[PDB]
């Protein structure tokens, strides 16, 4: 009921000086949830979150909090490669009045999968909110185990759904087994988020969804009603956006396509770049073009 | 013609190692009573690395006689010998196959370049259509959608792909590059739920050998777009997609016919005649799950 | 001169409860430079940087520079995946008479080849204190090309060398050429750390060098003094605690081989474990006694 | 002279090319060329000769090609260095039969392949070998080469098989990863013949233990490989690292593509051989790869 059909992996929008603009992640958030957006994820890996600041990230989950004013599930990203790091931002979430939680697997220090259960179990045990498992091999390295995924569900009753991200659809049929069919499997890939609500997701955290929100919650509503044939119709639409929005980092990509639809700020925190190269730029334009997004 | 559950056929043999002629006649005759909807022999799961060119165009053959134009008889013609694949290609065709397996050549490592030089050859040597089996976890190269839209843009028998990546999105980007007219297979049993969601229209199946009938109704669910029904098949399934590539799908594959239809375990060398007793457990469990077995 | 040698990763001492034990600290830099080893890494990846705060990373490096008494050199780990926040580590650790710096290549959120150079180069110029490039693909994905790296060397005075754990020691042939034959190459891998030297390397930024510091430093001396066949011998002698030690992570790995030896304490921080495997445990074991460490 | 080593028993070490096959225009085997070539390496310092290996181009030989290639091989090489047969196949069937070719011919030695493409599990990689080194007498060395057979012999599964037969007594070494040096050291011994089986790490690889390389880059420049691998015998690892300052844009530049199309094109600057590959290998190469080939052989002094 939470957790279904298309939840933005939110932006961060900075002003020029690479300040947080409070201004445009509410008009952005407002644009998402009157486009149809079912869920929101502020302050998680495309909103920036490496480089926000501990207030910064407080404050972009309380002003999300306060733009969706309970119309939609807010999804407030508390990820940490450092336990008591993750229950702290794990807990300010709950205070602030978000909905949900969305835990990263640690990145950089390479945990065991013991340290995997340890390191969920404690944020687990710290709050009474619902928490949905980031499994990213791509950045963590680690890969979370259905095997250790299904001890967690087990442990922990708030430890209830994943964010899918290994781009390994036989996964999402190893979690159905290990965790039961119950347990709620949202995509963590954009280009295959399709094939992983056939294999039984129930919608995905998405990229793409900040730059066409309407056309990803239909995609979405299609799958929801059993209608894969106009699924794939809006796969055939869309695709071209998935592929050129990551062609270099997500965050970039996105906002680049949103600086062109919207007006909106190119401006990231370093390591990332304002800039892109000009075939990525191309393929952006060209793909929001066969959207219907641009002219 | 070609779409649905297409057995990649296992090859029986004999406890001395020969092929077993009856066995695999009975094996593609079950096949087709079971609801499989065409035919690879002589293919990776056919034992092709360890036959001889004789075996492998007396099991063409066999395949052929046996279909009886009942089923489309989709021939293993691969090799990473471009004057091989011709003459394979050429046997086939001439035996009466109704289209082309052709693996990206594996082990001597081709640019892209080489690969369009390769299935080129193969393309204008035959009438035949020809389905490109592009496999990266066995041939280490991978067939680009670039590389892949320029081979059908020139070869009009070059139909469509066998496609062992497992990464979806590559389904999608061959839409793209070679049309939504492409015929796209998917070449991996767990995920091919997800791969005829993103436009496939078939699999060429190992799991398909030992469960025909249940892979034939799972493809059928799909085509008639029942996802919902697809995904229950998929419940069912999944153990058994498994547990047969624990060990190396060949051997999988033979101990579960072993045990529900006295199949021989016999595979030539470096392929092994035996599993893990774990290995071997995990089928037993995923046959009784799938009703196969009591 | 400087950056030379056996190098230790110097792991961070915690008492029961989990806080830094300074004196403990102060006894295993003491004991390090003792046995010969020839520089020192304060609050790197295996001193548990992803879980210490601003204030302990502080502390420890001060503690290091204090201990030292300049009698080696202290390289000062200053990484971050926010380049914010790798300024504000590098300007502290210079601040408190840090002779480098260790600066990792930013990990998760995956910025571009000239992401990294726009983050390197951020850190250049902010500080006056030599850099030591931390290239580790097995823990930050992204891989800095030879290109990049000689760009950066090019680029800033004060670039002068790397921590290279790509594992791949033509890499180290690749990064003489772009690099040049005076850029400081130091072995990121301690199984590798033989070879590494051969391809042009003048020492290891090490983990093993914690448990054996002695060994280290005369396997290191040998290949200074191009004695090969001596190294080879240290190799035979090492090489079953480096695989050991590293069965599970390194950190965990070295703590408990020093709990057998020195009688150090096994805490790490979540989510790492302060546990091993029977398997792990029964193979450092035999590595010590192959090593002489135990009897 | 003859080889000779004062174990007679059993010597491989050393500068040891992984030798191409001419091939004329139209694709047929070059003999006349093969045997120049082999003559050349020979008086330019190779320890070793591996005829039909991969960068011979085995996999698009025919059998009696493959045949005639070994024979011609053992031929010219009048017992002057060892013959290394390539012996190779993922049909274990196959490689006796290529095996005992070699034995009745005259090799020295056979140079075996891991299965690539079937992917057998680590019991069929021992059934593999352990069936080709009993039907054979000539010492086996076991090529492991992940980058193309996927599959990985362990240093367990290789440490078996030195346990179970005399006659496997060591191994090309293609993984990249110079601790499995180390790891094979252990599980072999010390005493086990480790080869390089990647050029750019002949130098790191030695360091760890190895006492020679199968080398691409030898075809190209036999002398300078050979006294590089003399220096490190010689434990003078200072002058290995000049050798390896010479070469190493050689290395590179061949293996940006295939290194048989980069070793036939450089060959085709310095000594006029013929480029031709058979397909799927094309008999060109990119513009920017030649350009690089023509750099690194002008920085190694064999070209103007």
């Amino acid at each position: 009921k939470m957790f279904k059909g298309s939840i933005p992996a939110l932006i961060t929008p900075f002003t020029d000086n690479g300040a947080v603009d409070e201004q445009a992640f509410a008009a952005h958030v407002e644009w998402q949830i009157a486009e149809g957006s079912n869920g929101l994820v502020p302050v998680g890996t495309t909103g920036e979150s490496p480089t926000l600041s501990h207030d910064e990230h407080k404050r972009v989950v309380e002003l999300c909090i306060e733009v969706a004013a309970k119309r939609v599930p807010v999804i407030a990203g508390a990820g940490s490669n450092n336990t008591d790091e993750a229950i702290e931002l794990a807990l300010h979430a709950q205070d602030a009045g978000a909905d949900a939680l969305l835990v990263v697997t640690p990145y950089y220090n390479k945990p065991t999968q013991k340290g995997l259960f340890a390191h969920f179990s404690a944020v687990a045990e710290a709050v009474k909110l619902p928490i949905v498992i980031y499994n990213i091999p791509p950045r963590s390295v680690v890969d979370m185990s259905p095997e250790t995924m299904g001890a967690l569900v087990k442990a922990h009753k708030n430890i209830v759904g994943v964010k899918d991200a290994t781009g390994k659809l036989d996964r999402v049929s190893e979690q159905r087994i290990s965790c039961g069919k119950d347990f709620i499997q949202l995509s963590g890939e954009d280009s295959t988020a399709l094939g992983f609500n056939a294999h039984g997701g129930v919608g995905c955290i998405s990229v793409s969804a900040n730059v066409a929100p309407r056309l990803c919650s239909e995609f979405q509503a299609a799958m929801l009603a059993g209608d894969y044939a106009k699924a794939l119709e809006y796969q055939d639409r869309l695709m071209p956006l998935h592929r050129a929005i990551f062609m270099e980092p997500g965050v970039c990509g996105t906002k680049y396509a949103l600086s062109k639809t919207r007006g909106c700020n190119r401006k990231v925190r370093s390591p990332l770049m304002s800039t892109l190269e000009p075939a990525t730029e191309a393929a952006i334009d060209a793909a929001l073009k066969h959207a219907g997004l641009m002219n």
